[PDB]
């Protein structure tokens, strides 16, 4: 199949009983992930809290994001999990058709890596109807880009916190200097350097994450591998080089490390 734009689905089959952990996997864009049908438990690693997803629910996972959580079916029938991908044009598109200004904001939603909702059952019905339906050439990306000015305006306002910020975060700053030079041997001086700072905001930032400086480049690795594994034609050789890792090996080590699964595993997974 061809790529996308604005709008990234993937689509993944839940092995019933198969636990989906995930080590400090970084988030590139926003994603919002839910089940088709059935019921799922959802296990966060961070803090010890665990949830019961259902066809209702809504995750997202904020951009720019350390995760570690879990995902385990509950649900006889092999479930099918919908992740969607929501890319920078939209962001800003969104944030500026939102003319309103929250008087009181909950900085604790805000602060969240990884948020819960409850939709109501005639969004759920809206949702699955436009993903089946991606794409068309500037009129699917039109579909959808109705349906989240009015969902994200209605959750924002709900809990009164703001869950797709702009830009301007130094996460973004780091994620798109690595990225710009994926194969490159970054190291600290690197990084300080051309953001025009110290370890202040530096070693702050990979604190709050829990990540060393080598962690959160080899995560950002792990999901630029990702991407081009999405294509569907590629040699896991081609792929360990061209994101950044010397040897197949160190590739494998660190890709089964955050997604509990060989390279190759994940290939099946898509195709």
């Amino acid at each position: 199949r061809e790529n996308n734009t604005s709008f990234l689905v993937n689509v993944y089959d839940l092995k019933k009983f198969d636990t989906y952990a995930f080590n400090k996997v970084f988030i590139d864009d926003y994603k919002i992930f839910w089940i088709n049908k059935g019921s799922a438990k959802l296990v966060d690693k961070n803090c010890l809290v665990s949830y019961t997803i259902t066809a209702s629910s809504v995750v997202l996972l904020k951009k720019n994001s350390i995760q570690r959580f879990s995902l385990m079916s509950l649900s006889d029938e092999s479930i099918s999990v919908c992740v969607l991908t929501i890319k920078n044009k939209f962001v800003n598109s969104l944030r500026h058709y939102l003319q309103g200004d929250l008087m009181i904001r909950n900085l604790y939603n805000e602060k969240k890596d990884l948020l819960l909702w409850n939709c109501e059952l005639n969004d759920i019905s809206v949702l699955g109807e436009i993903v089946s339906t991606y794409d068309q050439t500037q009129y699917s990306e039109d579909f959808l880009k109705i349906f989240f000015s009015g969902f994200f305006s209605k959750v924002e306002k709900k809990y009164n916190s703001i869950f797709i910020t702009d830009d301007l975060d130094a996460m973004e700053k780091i994620s798109c200097l690595v990225k710009s030079d994926i194969t490159r041997n970054w190291r600290w001086a690197d990084i300080c350097g051309e953001l025009r700072t110290n370890r202040m905001i530096l070693k702050k930032e990979l604190e709050s994450r829990g990540v060393k400086f080598r962690e959160l480049i080899n995560s950002i690795r792990i999901s630029y591998s990702i991407s081009l594994m999405a294509t569907g034609e590629f040699k896991i050789k081609q792929i360990a080089y061209q994101s950044g890792f010397a040897s197949v090996s160190y590739f494998s080590t660190v890709f089964k490390s955050t997604m509990n699964v060989a390279p190759s595993e994940y290939l099946f997974m898509l195709t």
